[PDB]
């Protein structure tokens, strides 16, 4: 029992963390197999970051100018390329702590931990959501670039998140392994309109089935709704319209818990509509978001 | 910017995470050098949990008897022994993996890194506070007991908590490194008082700086307080008295910010009187207390 925002291990990704420094800037690189994975933007001055060209930028540069160092261990750069919004650092050795990866894209409302990281040193790990709006509301100071995101499947790691870019907002942006940005974000310094957010619906209902699940039953009622009905209601508070998709992923949850996805609903309903009378759930007290009905079936069996 | 409840990153405790058998029992232990600890009662049988006579439940065990697996390989266990509530495995080989380490015993109000394990195996990480009543509100099922809690001071891992036990009420009991319970816990199967917990004020200062560093700033007054009055308000809310040895750690931020202490204590004050009024801080509606002062300056900085 207990409840807690819990982030994966973060091993396998420690060992793939790697220090980029072209000129003057350093941020963090990714090295996978013979690959070191890095923000394009580590090619930038100051003076180029308002609307950097970086087919000419990274035409000045050569193998030799992408410094890269493993802590102890400096790797001999052999190719360079641009992927969209990352850089692909070809080096000489394969790094011997690759674990089994994928590269995934992920979706709007999934989570993932992400290792905070600075000069290619690991500082800090925890876990988010990607925003329905394609933005996360990390920690990240001048020098995290390059840290990344990721899930892991037993021994498979799926890095999704590359991180780039503070928004004037505070709010931060990033692309998958491919440099894809998420969003309609581009790697300059301009201010850049982030879409209207919502809340991640289906992962409310998942956290108020692991709060059922862990104690936490004071917001359960005598009620049910429908979808139409309870889409009003998100329609209202400004959460993601809930699907059959969505009902259908919380199915384990209502079927542990023996409480029907609608009459879930109807807690919620209540809780937009009266808000927690200052009471908690689960140690907070907001409707939190960050956890996906799978996460909350993982950390309530003790899957490893 | 951005402030996240950030875990150590995990890497140098997984490798140290091992799964200990004894009899029909499974739970983990920390394989350090030539030595594998783990709660003791990982000897106990169901019968046995009501008020185990562990001295003798010992006895009847032999080095063969645990069974120390390290994933795919196994340990030779060479010596046995009970210090507190730890069992102590001498094994024929040194860790690998052992990284430079410390066993230290925290303070309530301190915070550390949780490593969830089951079968020897990491499951997740996250950041939680030990309470000032020396229990740890976690997130652990059974099978996790042996599960570490630690911090990293960039090379070093001060290991300071082992998880034991659940309580009935839901929350969490262990022992330090030496097996000595934080607490007035013993490892039996009885319902045992936590004392009366109190919010960590000078935590909830920090966290309340780390706010104005980040931008959120509207919980500011015009008003001041002296540790006297902000103590009577304390203790009408169950809140840990501030001392000036509080005021004293709170003094990088105070200077960093330019706010002075006992400016932010009537902040505090007005939150603790007035509450939220349906407002966050850091995406909390709630005064978090699970940031120390040197956790808050860590993460604003960038330390690896
Ligand atoms: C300053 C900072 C703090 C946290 N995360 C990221 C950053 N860096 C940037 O946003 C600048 C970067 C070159 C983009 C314009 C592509
Ligand atoms: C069931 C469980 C779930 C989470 N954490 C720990 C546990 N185990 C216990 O509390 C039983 C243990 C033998 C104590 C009586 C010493």
């Amino acid at each position: 029992s207990g409840f807690r925002k819990m982030a994966f291990p973060s091993g396998k990704v420690e060992g793939c963390m790697v220090q980029v420094t072209c000129g003057t800037t350093t941020l963090n690189g990714l090295w996978l197999d013979d690959v070191v994975y890095c923000p394009r933007h580590v090619i930038c001055t100051s003076e180029d970051m308002l609307n950097p060209n970086y087919e000419d930028l990274l035409i000045r540069k050569s193998n030799h100018n992408f410094l890269v160092q493993a802590g102890n261990v400096q790797l001999r750069v052999i190719g360079h390329s641009m992927q969209n919004c990352v850089l692909k650092l070809k080096v000489d050795t394969a790094n011997p702590k690759t674990p089994k990866y994928k590269f995934v894209r992920i979706q709007p409302g999934q989570t993932f931990s992400v290792l905070a990281c600075y000069n290619g040193s690991p500082s800090g790990v925890y876990q988010c959501a990607m925003r329905p709006n394609f933005t996360i509301k990390g920690s990240f100071l001048n020098g995290s670039c390059g840290s990344v995101g990721f899930n892991i499947d037993y021994d498979c790691v799926s890095f999704c998140y590359m991180h780039h870019m503070e928004l004037p907002t505070g709010v931060h942006a990033g692309t998958d392994l491919e440099g894809n940005f998420y969003g309609p974000f581009v790697d300059r310094q301009t201010a850049q309109a982030a879409g209207t957010d919502t809340t991640i619906t289906v992962n409310v209902l998942a956290w108020l089935y692991a709060a059922v699940i862990n104690g936490d039953r004071w917001f359960l009622n005598r009620f049910t709704t429908t979808l139409n009905d309870f889409n009003l209601v998100a329609m209202k508070y400004n959460y993601e319209p809930l699907t059959q998709d969505h009902v259908d992923i919380l199915g384990p949850l209502s079927a542990q818990t023996g409480i029907a996805v609608l009459d879930m609903c109807a807690s919620l309903k209540e809780l937009l509509q009266n808000g927690m009378n200052g009471r908690t759930i689960l140690g907070s007290a907001l409707l939190e978001d960050e956890f996906t009905p799978f996460d909350v079936v993982r950390q309530c069996s003790g899957v490893t």
